[PDB]
């Protein structure tokens, strides 16, 4: 039976972590796949999340199953720092949450849902995108088309040609977007640009879908939800794919949600029977322990402050490596000017590397980035910025 | 978008827990999803567990992404519980296994393999089946078929009909097999009769797919794996989907695997490499908390006895709870003799209660069982077997 199977091509992200692990030479520098690094550069539990499990050995009594859609406390958390306390959508019952394993559970759970329940056959994303959306949503049965979204001339969201390259779109397709930390590109609508598109949505018909997979990052929780927000006030319908992998540091525990949003109560506890249906005859039910971390320490007091302390000081020391990356690179004698770098938002530098200059980064420098030429600034420490800095100067 | 959805149907097993929370009654007796209580009526954590837990706490660094398969450990432990320590398939290194999130994980992913991988199009389960099973494959675009498993009239496997019906089967086919404790029924194959189904299984070129997730509940953990073992012994190719949910008491962690056996190496291999993409295109990676306390106690001499004798006392818990069911609904004046459920093996009795009396014993009495007749053993108590046999007896 198994043959004449291929082997599967390798993924862009993914792979990452096999190459560095079979490279045995010292002194390589992981700036691969988005993980936030401490400045001893080591991938550190958050303190807030050592208490909150040392909580859970003192006083779980049982592992008896999860409803399939999860623990209720860390549905109302989730909804809570998506919408706002006392939002409209929250006191009218219009929105229900599925605990998933990560946003990437999430999105595979929105796809299914959508492919078997609606008349969705399209998704748009944005060009460049993240490589996991479209292997997403094309194993659900579904089509991904690209809009544009990047000047990479002027390093900035080219909102003309969004608008222009959306036209394309039909009434019920759904369109992606990212809530904060534009993955790669680190460049994100303003707020006045978030509510023209959400006007442009309902007037177009579009389903959006929002990837929220780092609240916190770009500029703190409640200002990273103003895009996602502004949706929210004028759609009857939308469905958030959202993660706690980064701003918990959880990402092996798998915690993250699928937020499904209708005009009525009615309407989304009906629908929302579909999406556990999708659930059922996928994993059938959720991991506790990831999603119970994030619940105790989010319905805590003391908890929730030093986790959200915690959150502010990784988002400052990546400011602080953006800087230095720029700073370091002028220094070492780069023949671009990086300024732009400065204007990203999240854990990422979208640094204008070709694949090539990337294949020789590992290659000779052991410097591992992604081939679209996205680099993790969250890897970065002042220990390992010279070595770094003095290999992309050689490649340039 | 979501005007016209209509809503899911209650699944048989799973819609038990909503109906059972929403009954405000005192004394109400869950026999319905299959759990392990202990004596006292609850569903407790393994000692075993809570110390690997408390090390995790203590030695944990990282929550950094575990690998596409999980944590490297856990797949050899497992291996080595399902084909034992030194079986050729591990040393001819024809398997490879997926941690996923619980049996139900692996089984979604083995259905994603083989539709998009394989030429299957069709999947054989038991009468009387295990209703995830349909569920699952039907998503993954498969067609379900039944054969002839259980014979209600002498409470025994019809080995004669199963044969007869799987002359249906065609080569290419998969053919769904309980590795022990076969749920519903409880009935499982003698090592002569899975000896038999795995020669005919090679004769006929049917793809074994394994539900494994009773290992050490029918006579103990190497026992329990004789059938697979056989099967093992005489197929280049076959699939494992397996369940640590039960044998550790870890339900709401979903810890399970998926294993992938071929006929050599360079097979496996290739074959595992889509195995991986199907897991990347799903929830990415299987969350660390569940599958590292495995890994843990599996891996530790001291841990290992521990959790091995907890597993014995809750077998033999379950057949102390048998017997006693068994005299209590005699002594009760039950108007069946029910000395036929001693012979069921696992944590549940396949009672022949009808679909109404089922009913009626949740409506009337509180005692909570599947419509199917299936009763959970492991959830009755010295405290609560009388009123159970009595609401039984009433009901008959
Ligand atoms: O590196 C990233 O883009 C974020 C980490 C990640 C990568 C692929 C799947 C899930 C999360
Ligand atoms: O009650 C059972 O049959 C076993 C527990 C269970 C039920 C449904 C999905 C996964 C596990």
């Amino acid at each position: 039976m198994f043959e004449n199977i291929t082997a599967a091509p390798a993924d862009p992200i993914l792979g990452l972590a096999d190459l560095f692990r079979a490279d045995e030479r010292p002194g390589k520098i992981n700036l691969g796949i988005g993980l936030y690094y401490d400045e001893t550069g080591k991938i550190p539990v958050l303190t807030s999340v050592k208490k909150a499990e040392q909580y859970l050995l003192e006083n779980e009594t049982t592992k008896l199953y999860l409803g399939i859609d999860g623990i209720p406390e860390f549905g109302r958390c989730t909804q809570e720092l998506l919408f706002g306390k006392g939002s409209a959508l929250i006191n009218d019952k219009r929105a229900r949450t599925a605990q998933t394993p990560g946003g990437s559970g999430a999105l595979r759970v929105a796809a299914d849902f959508l492919a078997k329940n609606t008349s969705v056959k399209r998704v748009w994303v944005s060009n460049p995108s993240w490589p996991n959306h479209k292997s997403v949503f094309n194993s659900a049965g579904l089509e991904v088309r690209e809009y544009a979204y990047y000047d990479a001339e002027n390093h900035t969201l080219d909102f003309d040609a969004l608008i222009n390259s959306l036209n394309e779109a039909q009434a019920g397709d759904v369109v992606l977007f990212h809530g904060c930390c534009h993955n790669p590109t680190g460049i994100d609508p303003t707020l006045e640009q978030w509510q023209t598109l959400a006007q442009l949505s309902v007037e177009k018909g579009w389903l959006p879908l929002f990837d929220f997979a780092y609240q916190g990052f770009a500029r703190g929780l409640e200002e990273d939800a103003e895009g996602l927000r502004a949706f929210a006030a004028m759609h009857k319908e939308l469905i958030v794919a959202s993660s706690y992998s980064k701003n918990f540091g959880l990402y092996n525990e798998r915690v993250g949600a699928c937020t499904l949003v209708a005009a009525d109560s009615e309407t989304v506890d009906r629908a929302f029977s579909q999406m556990k249906a999708a659930i059922r005859d996928n994993y059938s039910s959720p991991p506790a322990h990831g999603a119970s971390v994030v619940a105790t320490i989010l319905s805590n007091d003391a908890l929730r402050a030093i986790w959200e302390q915690e959150l502010t000081d990784m988002r400052q020391r990546i400011q602080r490596m953006r800087q230095l990356f720029v700073n370091t690179l002028q220094e070492k004698g780069a023949n671009r000017d990086f300024s732009f770098i400065i204007k990203q938002n999240g854990m990422f530098s979208f640094s204008g590397l070709t694949k090539e200059q990337v294949l020789r980064l590992r290659e000779e420098f052991g410097v591992y980035a992604v081939a679209s030429g996205r680099v993790n600034v969250a890897g970065m420490t002042p220990d390992n910025m010279a070595p770094l800095c003095e290999a992309i100067v050689a490649v340039l």
